[PDB]
């Protein structure tokens, strides 16, 4: 627990955290432990090969902690200490709200998957604002060091006007963020995903873009859309088209999935909610691929979904991701996995004659 070995956390400690605590308390302990920085300071040095400049920022390694782990920005600094190259803080809603009734998270250890239906449990804009404000200049220094911060916006359950909620996020948190995320891909909030529709998405993102533009230069973040893995091809076409039109700065590719692949062994496979972890991977990768192609490599993509190795990582990059985020992999292999991905990602780049992550982005669309 002090040295930071993968093979220990994998077989012993992590199956015991699981064996002892329900998935929610485990997450909360993890957030506590991480904000306190109890974790090992990662053995692995980041080589220059992993550096990516994208979105008006240098990223020291391309492996991000995904939205959901740190819903309320309590653990940003420990996440960096864990070795992520960039941190994203979990969907924040304008007003605080509590989320769906427990139980709302489940492990499918046999599938290395998770299903969650939290439905945007948030401390809300005020609280997260003060939290981020209180390290604002630390963050400024971090970004310049190649550790950018992303903020991921969602909408209140009751909210009558979707576009106005996100507007509030841009206004309140936009100034504290290197990039902002319009999350319209959560499975768990009645009607949210239908904001992925062309007309409804253009009107929403016009307003987001507009607000963003009204922020001062130094506090003017990049704006991306996080989309679902369950989109029809018409949907993807459209998202793609609107994106190019309004000049959106990027996409985060794939929230969790409401599909349930043939093969899930998990006793809890038929729980309502978003499916994450391994069963999402290739689905997720394929969506990076369609989106990269549709936007013609001119729209940066953050790949997320089932990443738990260098290969997993490098696959999405070759697919066209500029950056990847993982989350679930953390509930199975623990902190070490960040080290792993980075180091396996590194090896593979060399093995396949790449100079660095930058050369390998979209690599598949040129081979
Ligand atoms: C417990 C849980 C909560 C999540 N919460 C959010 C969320 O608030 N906002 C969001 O954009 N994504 C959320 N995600 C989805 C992740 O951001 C990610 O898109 C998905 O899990 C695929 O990556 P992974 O398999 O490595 O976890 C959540 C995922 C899980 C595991
Ligand atoms: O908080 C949630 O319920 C949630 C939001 C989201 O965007 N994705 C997810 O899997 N869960």
């Amino acid at each position: 627990m002090a040295t930071g070995d993968e093979r220990f956390y994998a077989e012993h400690l992590m199956p015991t955290l699981q064996g002892l605590l329900d998935p929610e308390s485990a997450h909360r302990l993890a957030v506590r432990f991480t904000s306190l920085g109890l974790l090992p300071r990662a053995r692995f040095q980041d080589s220059d090969m992993l550096e990516v400049r994208v979105l008006g920022h240098k990223f020291r390694n391309p492996v991000g902690i995904a939205a959901g782990f740190d819903k309320h920005g309590e653990a940003v600094d420990g996440l960096y200490k864990m070795g992520f190259g960039f941190v994203e803080i979990g969907s924040v809603t304008p007003k605080p709200q509590e989320g769906n009734p427990r139980p709302r998270v489940f492990r499918l250890p046999e599938d290395q998957a998770v299903i969650n239906r939290y439905g945007f449990n948030s401390h809300g804009l005020s609280v997260v604002e003060h939290r981020l404000r209180a390290r604002q200049q630390k963050q400024a220094k971090l970004t310049e060091d190649g550790l950018p911060l992303g903020v991921n916006l969602g909408k209140n359950k009751t909210s009558v006007d979707a576009a106005e909620d996100y507007a509030e996020g841009v206004r309140v948190l936009g100034p504290l963020a290197d990039y902002l995320v319009v999350n319209v891909s959560s499975p768990n909030t009645a009607g949210l995903r239908s904001l992925q529709g062309k007309a409804e998405l253009r009107r929403l993102l016009t307003k987001v873009l507009q607000e963003r533009d009204g922020l001062r230069r130094v506090h003017r973040p990049a704006v991306l859309v996080k989309i679902a893995p369950d989109l029809t091809s018409q949907d993807k076409e459209d998202i793609a088209s609107v994106v190019k039109e309004l000049g959106i700065d990027g996409l985060i590719v794939t929230n969790t999935t409401v599909s349930r692949p043939a093969g899930l062994q998990g006793a809890l496979r038929s729980e309502t909610g978003g499916l994450s972890g391994k069963p999402l991977r290739d689905l997720s990768t394929q969506t990076i691929r369609e989106m990269y192609a549709l936007t013609q490599g001119r729209v940066p993509i953050i790949g997320v979904g089932g990443v738990s190795s260098g290969q997993d990582a490098l696959e999405k990059i070759r697919a066209g991701a500029s950056l990847v985020q993982l989350y679930t992999a953390l509930t199975f292999w623990g902190p070490p996995v960040v080290g792993k991905v980075k180091r396996e990602l590194e090896a593979l780049l060399k093995e396949q004659g790449f100079g660095g992550v930058t050369d390998a982005i979209g690599a598949d669309h040129r081979r």
